[PDB]
């Protein structure tokens, strides 16, 4: 009896000791570098899902596993842990720390609740719609980095105004996370695999006639985005709240009048705030300026300030979104938090004292999620180890004996495999590798390309199970009120739903506007006929 | 009156606003990329010395300055902020956090004080000798990362046993910092520019006869190290303590018997500790194993375990010192801090609870100096911007019209310039660039190489003014009780002392054992005669 409670109390130590031993037949029986990288991937996924170690400690495992298995040496694996996206997260969290420190987050959360109201499922739908609209035009990482702290502030105000809590918290966190990545598929400039697909079409089949452009991508990918967003909202609401759809929408007495009480509490808390202080006004202006600079830097469909000022030899911007975030975060240290804020010096009773800035270093040190910086870096290191061991090439060359399958099932199997492989590795390198293989495979069996290239492009964006794929999937672990098992349990079904929605969009309304029953003349080579 | 105290209270804001404006004639009047990188260097040095901003905030300035001046784009400047040396610092600080959390640091500090005694100048000399002996054989960063927390613990125990304090603290911090870099010059494998010099001699002048080897480097560079260490001890003791040399050595009554009181207090505090706990024994064993693995990984003069296991195609180690540090730090999370430590669960009154590890994440998050990680990264970014703008090449090509100078003054001017340029940039890239220029310059004027190549190699190691050069110079800012102006004030004279000691060693006992009055036959080309 107690000898089983001793083993159940020690379960993390038993997992950490026994899971690496049980996977040893994969590197022992198959002596290859692809097998070693697969060992590292499966081990890190199991350690993240069981939470046997902290997240940031599991994230440091490529630093010891990749040099001593021979994939890549220590100096080359160490420069993967701070890229530009990781710095964009750091810079956005500086602004969020400043917003919370001067009580602007309470004012924003109370205005949001006074506009939308206190009803769980419509409030979640409103956050999902705003996040998806923002990630059509700016980066997915920046959208996540400004939308996650706002949703956390709104949830805290809603839970204090009514005095379940944890399940509504998990639902709103995952809804913002998934909306930031779902909304990026709708525009051609919304996420990087879309531009990789346009470049590979123009490179592999010249004289295609610019068949993939802004309007033809929007006409195909906007209804897919809207259908997938509504299905994601419905499934997350079912999984975390009940099957009721009546207390979810707050309908009926014993719900209608216990919401007027919380709404009156919210009105009282909003009235109890005074006028805006100097720090709140300065941070509001800087926040608006940061979002406006993110819209106009490199919009893709017209020419931004990052193309006019600061171009490279190809006309692209040398300045990125992380640069603008670090710029605003640095400016916050040099602006005084109160302008005639001259305090008499207590340890020097003849001098005055200047006020602190909108940010000081000890607040930033206490409030920054350093473990998420390490988690994002560990994901990047896993992806580079996957592309340097030859595992991505080995997984790409498995899609070639998929030829002996009828055509609507080829795309479904392909989308399943591409979403699953993207859960381990990156998504831009997979789109770089997989598209020539698929283009040759479709040229072999007299099938139109973009019948297999479009589902492969759309499937790299819809991966929802692990924090290693797509930096939004890491950013929701910042406030520490969500487990990885919640994300995997919600994301496993959402991958399958995304696969089915892609199949509906490619077998209906994708066939007319791309002429997918034709085998066009710009795809003919000397091998076809 | 008060209108001057308002301006004096606001002096950091005035510095931050006015220093970038006053330096604008350098990029405006000289429109070049070398001038832009020099602007960034001078601006960051002024912001660090005035402490107008926090150290880690000034360290983030290459991320905004280098893409928007056109030196290097955002994605390439962002991957400079986490290299292997920065990770070695992180991994060593994990072990130091574990040592302090379980009160092993108090036991170590009390044993050190019971052995050495309570006398300031001999205790400082003992720390300097141990640090210099350790950095002859292992990395300078690892030596600094384990010696700085121990010295801090010893200073805290000494100041509590006597109840000035701050000046003795600054003296011991700078002494450990400077000893870690001074001791690395004595062996051929002690620091990386020495091996760069041996490789460049073997590459530029083949059939030299292996004139630079282990024994001939040790015979030249060991007395230089000992003389420079004694002069550094004397100068730091003069600058931070008094000119007395009698209260510094604790000699004479009113000092002799107020030290027996503190020594008896130290004996009482050591006796009041009990036996060692389980956590203290586990951390002591892991600390000894980590130091023994650092000695034997790649010793240079024999074959280590990193050459036998884990070699690359050239036989070098794919595993580094940072890998071993991260390995030990990861192991500390999985070892229980008490073995039958089964606590009855308070929030679940039918189950037990396993103990926490030797490290948990919230302790690491509260205690890690994240700002020093950012400071080391900002230094690496400054160095890469210096080598990509062409500023290092431009500073190298200035040493060529030094030909019209008598020979003992060429080496002195050269060592001054090389130490000053190393204060801004790195030291391995400067040794890579400057040695062919100096070798051709010495072939032009019938002068022996290694009369100019040896002072250039030795001068890149002795730079003591800024945290950007040599990662030990950043690691002493971890405990926040030292300003950059203290380091600059102490290091400015120590650079000149190092230059004079190098001149003494190259004009005495370097002339016999390298035959520096000969112009040998392996340096002749078709241009000489
Ligand atoms: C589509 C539904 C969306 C529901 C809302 C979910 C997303 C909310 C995102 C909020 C983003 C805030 C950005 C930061 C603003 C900085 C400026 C600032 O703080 O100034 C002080 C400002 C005013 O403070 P005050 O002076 O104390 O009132 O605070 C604010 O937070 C700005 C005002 C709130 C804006 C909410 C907009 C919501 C989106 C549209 C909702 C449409 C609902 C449709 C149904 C309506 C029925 C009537
Ligand atoms: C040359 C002068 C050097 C002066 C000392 C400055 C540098 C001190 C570095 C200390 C490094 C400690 C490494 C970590 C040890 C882990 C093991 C551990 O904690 O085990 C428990 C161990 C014993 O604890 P206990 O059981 O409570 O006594 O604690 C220790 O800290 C180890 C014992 C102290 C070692 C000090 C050695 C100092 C270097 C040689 C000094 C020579 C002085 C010449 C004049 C002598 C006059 C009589
Ligand atoms: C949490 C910390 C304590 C690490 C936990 C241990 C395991 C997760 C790792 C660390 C070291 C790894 C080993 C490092 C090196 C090797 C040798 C490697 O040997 C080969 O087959 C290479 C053959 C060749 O190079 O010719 C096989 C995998 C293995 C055993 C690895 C298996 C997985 C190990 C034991
Ligand atoms: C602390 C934060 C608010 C930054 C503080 C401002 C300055 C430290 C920096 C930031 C932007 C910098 C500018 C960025 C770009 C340029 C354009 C650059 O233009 C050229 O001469 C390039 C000519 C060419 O490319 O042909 C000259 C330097 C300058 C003014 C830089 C001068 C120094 C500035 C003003
Ligand atoms: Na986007
Ligand atoms: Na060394």
């Amino acid at each position: 009896a107690t000898c089983w409670q001793a083993l159940w109390a020690y379960r993390s130590y038993l997992i950490v000791f026994f899971v690496p031993i049980l996977l040893l037949p994969l590197p022992i029986l198959v002596p290859s570098k692809e097998a070693y990288c697969a060992y590292a991937i499966i081990l890190m996924a199991l350690f993240w899902c069981t939470e046997a170690l902290p997240l940031a400690v599991t994230a440091l495992f490529p630093l010891i596993l990749f040099p001593m298995m021979g994939i890549v040496d220590a100096s080359e694996v160490a420069v993967e842990y701070l890229k530009d996206s990781n710095l964009l997260f750091f810079g956005g969290l500086l602004v969020a720390i400043a917003v919370e420190h001067w009580n602007l987050h309470k004012r924003i959360a109370l205005r949001v609740l006074l506009i939308v109201g206190v009803r769980p499922a419509p409030l979640i739908l409103g956050f999902m719609l705003v996040t998806a609209f923002l990630s059509m035009w700016i980066s997915n990482t920046a959208t996540s980095a400004m939308m996650v702290p706002i949703a956390h502030a709104v949830l805290d105000q809603l839970h204090s105004s009514q005095a379940k809590h944890l399940h509504l918290t998990q639902c709103m966190s995952l809804c913002v996370c998934y909306s930031a990545s779902i909304g990026g598929i709708a525009t051609l400039t919304g996420t990087a695999p879309n531009l990789v697909l346009q470049g590979q079409i123009n490179s592999l089949f010249p004289q295609n006639g610019n068949v993939v452009n802004f309007a033809s991508w929007f006409s195909f990918a906007f209804p897919t985005m809207v259908i997938l967003l509504l299905l994601a909202w419905l499934w997350l609401q079912i999984l975390f709240l009940g099957f009721n759809f009546r207390k979810n929408f707050g309908i009926g007495e014993k719900m209608q009048e216990q919401q007027q009480a919380a709404y009156c509490v919210i009105q009282t808390e909003h009235r109890l705030l005074g006028p805006m202080t100097f720090a709140e006004k300065a941070i509001s202006i800087l926040f608006v300026i940061l979002v406006l600079l993110w819209f106009t830097r490199e919009p893709g469909f017209f020419l931004g300030w990052g193309n006019l000022a600061f171009p490279n030899a190809k006309g692209e911007s040398m300045v990125s979104d992380g640069t603008v975030a670090i710029f605003i975060g640095i400016i916050m240290f040099i602006i005084p938090s109160k302008f005639p804020g001259l305090t008499q010096d207590p340890e020097n009773p003849g001098k005055l004292k200047a006020p602190l800035g909108l940010l000081d270093w000890k607040t930033v040190n206490q409030k920054m999620p350093w473990n998420i910086v390490l988690l994002l870096g560990g994901g990047y290191a896993l992806a580079k180890g996957s592309e340097r061991s030859g595992l991505s090439e080995w997984l790409g060359n498995k899609l070639t004996p998929l030829q002996s399958v009828p055509a609507p099932a080829i795309a479904i199997i392909l989308s399943l495999l591409v979403a699953t492989f993207t859960e381990c590795t990156s998504n831009v390198a997979t789109t770089t590798i997989f598209l020539p293989i698929l283009a040759s495979m479709a040229q072999a069996i007299c099938l139109h390309p973009l019948y297999v290239m479009l589902p492969c492009t759309l499937a790299t964006s819809l991966a929802f199970m692990l924090p290693v794929a797509t930096p939004p999937n890491a950013i929701v672990f910042s406030f520490g009120d969500l487990k990885v098992l919640d994300m995997a349990r919600a994301g496993f079904l959402l991958n399958i739903i995304g696969v089915l929605v892609i199949a509906l969009a490619i077998n209906s309304w994708g066939i007319p506007l791309f002429s997918l029953h034709s085998f066009p003349s710009w795809a003919q080579s000397n091998t076809t006929a």
